[PDB]
């Protein structure tokens, strides 16, 4: 029914830096880990999916990020994009959120926020027009930061709904309907 871009945020860097947080998980680790389960969460109620990550040990800086992904995001006729992201703060932030560009983002935003809701605090969804990912992008974007990458709390949790169960919760936003 429709289809679908995923990308993964950040980057490792040819030097071997990884240009995500990093905490108790490192986020780049656990999206890259995420998105393909993600892509096969929609495709099972027949959606097409595209998951996008940023080559490994190619980039100089992480300016090459947005060079790489936004030529793609915007040459495969997506009606929705998805970025797939983990919050950080001092250790004592937790929950999750989502941020957006337009109105028909902020419908998607709520929803995947209420969902992960059920077993994070819901943050809320919050307007962003200051990120390329969303201001660069054609199709209507959302960029998730599905729990905090450096609270133990969050993590434990994630651990226990596992990929599958994070994405479920998302999909379930997405789609606006229960999978069960
Ligand atoms: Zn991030």
């Amino acid at each position: 029914h429709m289809k679908i871009c995923i990308t993964v945020g950040h980057s490792i860097l040819k030097s071997g830096a990884c240009t995500s947080a990093d905490g108790v998980v490192n986020e780049y680790q656990y999206n890259k880990s995420l998105a393909p389960v993600l892509a096969d969460t929609f495709r099972k109620e027949g959606h097409k999916v595209d998951v996008i990550i940023c080559p490994e040990k190619q980039f100089k800086t992480k300016n090459e990020e947005k060079s790489y992904k936004i030529p793609r995001v915007n040459s495969g006729g997506y009606d929705l994009l998805i970025e797939l992201h983990l919050n950080a703060s001092n250790g004592q932030g937790k929950g999750s959120e989502v941020l957006y560009y337009s109105n028909k983002g902020l419908e998607y935003a709520t929803r995947i926020c209420d969902k992960l809701g059920t077993v994070f605090k819901n943050r809320g969804a919050k307007l962003d027009k200051r990120l390329y990912i969303l201001n660069s992008s054609k199709p209507t974007a959302v960029l998730i930061e599905s729990f905090f990458c450096d609270n133990k709390e969050d993590y434990d949790k994630a651990k226990k709904l596992g990929h599958e169960g994070i994405a479920k919760l998302i999909v379930e936003g997405v789609l606006n309907k229960n999978i069960n």
